[PDB]
């Protein structure tokens, strides 16, 4: 599984 | 499974 | 698992 | 797993 | 596990 | 396991 | 902005 | 912005 | 900003 | 800015 | 800042 | 800032 976040 | 969050 | 966080 | 953290 | 701390 | 502290 | 993921 | 990830 | 990772 | 790792 | 690694 | 490394 692979979460990216950007903000 | 890939989430990806940009705000 | 890949996590990234940038913020 | 890798951890990125970028703030 | 690779962990990267940033700020 | 690699930590890396980076502020 | 709260942005939860589950899964 | 709180971000939340739980798998 | 909260960031949350549990896995 | 509270970043939290849990694994 | 806080950060808290556990794994 | 404070750095907790626990593993
Ligand atoms: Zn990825
Ligand atoms: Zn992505
Ligand atoms: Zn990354
Ligand atoms: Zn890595
Ligand atoms: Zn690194
Ligand atoms: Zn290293
Ligand atoms: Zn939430
Ligand atoms: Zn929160
Ligand atoms: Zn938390
Ligand atoms: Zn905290
Ligand atoms: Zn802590
Ligand atoms: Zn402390």
């Amino acid at each position: 599984i692979h979460v990216h976040l950007q903000i």
